[PDB]
């Protein structure tokens, strides 16, 4: 389906959350657990009434309703992603994180990775962009991010679980909120609340866009 995520002001283009394991100092393996690189679309999109996932993300000051209302409305979204969770975790690991956005002004961003359980925010990932002009736009690159240790906790224990049901039970109180924001004009370029649930046998990671509306 579609490619990208955002606006025509700031497009999210790549995203994966991945491991990368040595086999032998000849031997690599890398496997994605997340990705946008397989939209499940056969387009204009669907929405969802924002009211409906205010209690899954931070609220109160800097809060979902708080971002939201102060808008643009047409950069808000609500992802839902199929994690792909059949991996051999063997020492020689890497956890990380890629993701790229692009722009066709020359802007310095700010990326906020909100992680949350209940509701609530339990790690929260800070990192500044600064535009590079690639073959006629911006590009806003974050190359091989390391993944915070709770994930990685997370992702061990989630693995464990013996039923793919029982994984989801879980993911359905975890949450990420993604906030882009212009750092000079403090203008949210793109929101994107975060969804997740385990991947069905061979279909693997997709996921899933729908646009964050108020009514
Ligand atoms: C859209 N998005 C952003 C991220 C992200 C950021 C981080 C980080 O910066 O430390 C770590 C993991 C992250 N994942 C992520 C989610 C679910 C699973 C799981 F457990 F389901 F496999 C695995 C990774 C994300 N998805």
């Amino acid at each position: 389906g579609p490619r990208s995520i955002g606006t025509t002001k700031l497009r999210l283009v790549e995203f994966s959350a991945f491991l990368e394991q040595q086999r032998d100092p000849d031997s690599y393996n890398k496997h994605l657990f997340v990705h946008i690189g397989h939209a499940n679309h056969s387009p204009l999109l669907e929405s969802v009434d924002i009211r409906q996932i205010y209690d899954k993300f931070p609220e109160k000051k800097g809060g979902l309703k708080e971002l939201f209302g102060k808008g643009p409305q047409n950069a808000f979204f609500l992802v839902k992603f199929w994690a792909d969770l059949n991996c051999n975790i063997q020492a020689g690991a890497f956890y990380g994180v890629t993701s790229q956005y692009e722009s066709s002004e020359n802007m310095t961003v700010t990326c906020s990775t909100k992680v949350c359980s209940f509701g609530k925010q339990v790690v929260e990932k800070v990192e500044t962009e600064y535009a590079r002009f690639e073959n006629g736009r911006f590009v806003y690159r974050i190359n091989r991010s390391p993944m915070c240790e709770y994930m990685i906790n997370f992702i061990h224990k989630l693995k464990h679980l013996p039923e793919k049901y029982m994984m989801n039970s879980v993911l359905e109180n975890f949450t990420i909120l993604l906030v882009v924001t212009n750092r000079d004009t403090q203008e949210t370029l793109l929101c994107m609340a975060c969804v997740f649930e385990v991947s069905n046998s061979e279909h693997g990671a997709q996921h899933h866009i729908y646009r964050l509306v108020k009514d």
